């Protein structure tokens, strides 16, 4: 489903952004 | 087709939106 | 899949805890 | 069981672990 695929991409992006914000 | 996965998908998108706004 | 169920629950819990942290 | 969903599930669990630890 596009919703689950989009949320999966966004979840991976969120971790990337959060790690970068903390560092 | 799982309502929990659908709900958690919406919530995950909302979480990123809220977190970006909080940081900016 | 128990993994996707668990990540769904953890994702919901994560948003709740983070909102309460921000408040 | 899509590899993308499996990876994002693992990453979402890791994200909660890391975030709790950081806030502590
Ligand atoms: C990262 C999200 N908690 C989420 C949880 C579930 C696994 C994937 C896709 C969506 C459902 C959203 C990641
Ligand atoms: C809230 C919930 C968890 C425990 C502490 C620190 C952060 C994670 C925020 C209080
Ligand atoms: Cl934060």
């Amino acid at each position: 489903d596009p919703l689950v695929v989009a949320a999966s991409i966004i979840g991976i992006l969120h971790l990337i952004l959060w790690i970068l914000d903390r560092l």
